[PDB]
């Protein structure tokens, strides 16, 4: 079952190149990385799905002289998905939002939608203009779309790694992100693992919950 | 299928509180928030897993003033999970970490060990440090954590919701978190929606990943 997964999933240390995803997967992974949920449904993300040989080495450059490890993990496998987090909140992108929640019939009427509209505009002023900690919010919601993407892969039978081991400088100018409003968080390289993974085989090691949760 | 289950799961507005978890099930829950992944195995997070009715009435003190909404989730579920991050990360943390890996048996010789230490404190330290991003840091680490936790339960059969919307110094202080060195980050109510859950019916809605993903 899920739990399963759970339990058996790991970060794969190598790849092996020669297995990429069926088309099938290719698409399950990008149904994964969209449907993700959000505060106030708010998406605020960009991905790169890299399956070229050289898209995934415009995204190892990233990891070029420092990350070194990283590097081979990225062109190893099969799909490599950088996430990244808008840098703002942009009046723009709330509408595009309550707008794509009409079309698909989310309202049933305008005060329905006004009233969304509204909801989501008092929830990002406030990160903006109060706590100041809209670019934090947003990419703890792209984190929170890597933790879905992490099990949903590993559900689809797929080896995966999520690495914050890169130079997200080097890739924002590497992809002109930063012009368009955007900052890269997390690498994941998916694919299958090789013989080389030695982390296949270890067991897994999490603290105690009698550390780590209180039950009232 | 997890992409049926991606597809299928959705933010709960009303649950039935007649409706509990199985034991297996509550046990289970506990299993997925042990087991998420983290930067470095750093698991900096606290969890309050809530299935008393005085416990439950407890998290939901945190649904007042601006966030009323929020109470008859909190307290309709069969199971409330508080997610908290450390509000530091200290090397006694960083200590329990890789001695928990070691007992778990991850490390063939000490110096696999000492290596492991080393470059988790490196880690650290550059967040606590150089960046001083480290509390942000832990709690995209938390957010992680909810994704896999929404999608795990989802595969469980099981409805939900994420609740950003809570005040978290009322909940922090309920529960004498700052002194622990924790703060309150989501609360995801657990268990089986009711028909009152008008978001069970209603279509999901998404960006289209024209806007939202490149493919290179
Ligand atoms: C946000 C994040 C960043 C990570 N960065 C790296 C990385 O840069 N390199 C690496 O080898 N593993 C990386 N990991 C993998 C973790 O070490 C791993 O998730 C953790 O040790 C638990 O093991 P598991 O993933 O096999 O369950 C990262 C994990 C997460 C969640
Ligand atoms: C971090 C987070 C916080 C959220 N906070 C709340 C909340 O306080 N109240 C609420 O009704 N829904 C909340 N939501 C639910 C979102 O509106 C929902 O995930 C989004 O509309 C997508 O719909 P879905 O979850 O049904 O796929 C939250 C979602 C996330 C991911």
């Amino acid at each position: 079952d899920i739990i399963s997964v759970a339990l058996k999933r790991h970060s794969t240390k190598a790849f092996d190149a020669s297995k990429k995803l069926t088309p099938e997967q290719a698409e399950q992974i990008k149904t994964l990385l969209q449907y993700s949920p959000s505060s106030q449904n708010s998406q605020p993300w960009h991905f790169i799905v890299a399956s070229t040989e050289e898209g995934k080495a415009r995204v190892a450059k990233s990891a070029a002289g420092n990350y070194v490890f990283s590097e081979r993990k990225m062109l190893d496998a099969s799909h490599v998905v950088v996430f990244c987090a808008k840098t703002a909140m942009d009046d723009v992108w709330l509408k595009l939002v309550v707008d794509q929640e009409d079309a698909d019939g989310r309202f049933a009427t305008p005060e329905a939608k006004a009233a969304n509209d509204k909801g989501r505009k008092f929830t990002a002023d406030m990160h903006r203009k109060d706590l100041h900690d809209d670019a934090e919010w947003m990419a703890k919601q792209v984190y929170l779309n890597v933790g879905n993407f992490l099990l949903g892969v590993a559900a689809l039978g797929l080896d995966a790694v999520p690495i914050e081991g890169f130079d997200a400088a080097i890739l924002d100018a590497e992809f002109g992100l930063k012009e368009k409003g955007y900052t890269s968080l997390v690498v994941v390289p998916v694919g299958h693992h090789s013989v080389e993974d030695f982390n296949a085989t270890l067991p897994k090691s999490r603290l105690p919950q009698n550390i780590t949760l209180t039950e009232v």
